[PDB]
């Protein structure tokens, strides 16, 4: 009589909610993910030195008191030298990470951002695909990176979670070994 | 402190170590209350493609991978499809914890009000005005239409859980402010 609790969708039910892309969305691309960072010096060091990303664009808004840092996995030789060409290229890349710095948070000892993995929840993490999780995590360990999940801990093996300087979670996985751990 | 100088920001950056060779930013994960609504929005409104669905019955959650990919490129065999779907750049992963659609008090937090953290994902499109005109026609919720507020030519829409989605035309930032 009473309707059953919803469980997960069947493959079919999920496909029934998917529509083919309209031709007007043809060239849309998912260009960025934005995270607010307390201290841009710490985040730039982490993203570039620990994860090997490149700072491709920096934008400052003096009246609004904030800066934007765009990071991506790009060859720094591809960064155009002319300013306007640089901006157009830096904002047209797939999978960019935008770090928003609100001026003054570095100096405020009672301030910190929320990573979304405790109430109230929403966003969970960003994820990196790497050639070898175990050597990647060995190097992370030698660098003093904080872990949320070590590769061989918990249910899923060969999968790790590390944290950036603000506490945001970062998935670490080897796409070519996931089928076997599923 | 005010903002970093350009010189200070670059000084804080290190060159890519050889041990990060081939690293790629593969996904952004968001929790969704209702997968039927989210799938409808990301495929029908945004034109994304569902490239992989994974269920975890013991843990009661599913994972929905979406990306701007040709659906003809999705490998046919299971193991090949998993490796391919987890190695695409710029994929959007949606986590559904089974049962949230039935809880009328439950809802995920979008990060744009205390406590803040994550703020938004962002789409680059060929024409912000024409994209937003279609979005309006479809009933999409807006935080900011292209000419609303200060920055012109830029918009923020919301998905079914309230997450902000930036809509931008990278070849038009001169008219931004
Ligand atoms: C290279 C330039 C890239 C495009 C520039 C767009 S910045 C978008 C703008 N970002 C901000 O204001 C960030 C600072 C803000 N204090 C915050 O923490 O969110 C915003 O959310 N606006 C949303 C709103 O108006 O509500
Ligand atoms: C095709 C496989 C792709 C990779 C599968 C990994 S899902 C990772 C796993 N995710 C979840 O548990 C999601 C459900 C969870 N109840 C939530 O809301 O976050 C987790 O955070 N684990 C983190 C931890 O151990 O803390
Ligand atoms: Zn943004
Ligand atoms: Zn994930």
């Amino acid at each position: 009589e009473p309707q059953p609790p919803s469980g997960g969708l069947t493959d079919e039910a999920a496909l029934s909610c998917c529509s083919d892309a309209d031709p007007s969305t043809k060239d849309f691309l998912l260009q960025e993910t934005m995270l607010r960072v307390k201290d841009p010096k710490k985040s730039l060091d982490f993203y570039t030195r620990v994860l090997g990303m490149t700072l491709i664009q920096k934008c400052d808004f003096p009246i609004m008191k904030f800066s934007l840092y765009f990071l991506a996995y790009e060859d720094k030789n591809d960064i155009p030298k002319e300013k306007d060409e640089k901006i157009a290229w830096a904002l047209s890349r797939k999978a960019t990470l935008e770090l928003t710095h609100n001026w003054g948070t570095e100096d405020d000892e009672t301030q910190s951002y929320h990573n979304g993995n405790s109430d109230p929840r929403g966003f969970g993490h960003i994820g990196i695909a790497v050639p070898d999780v175990y050597s990647a995590c060995k190097r992370f360990e030698e660098l003093g990176v904080k872990f949320v999940k070590k590769p061989d801990d918990g249910k899923m093996k060969g999968l790790a979670f590390i944290q950036d300087p603000d506490g945001y979670w970062i998935q670490i996985l080897n796409p070519n070994k996931m089928a076997t751990l599923m």
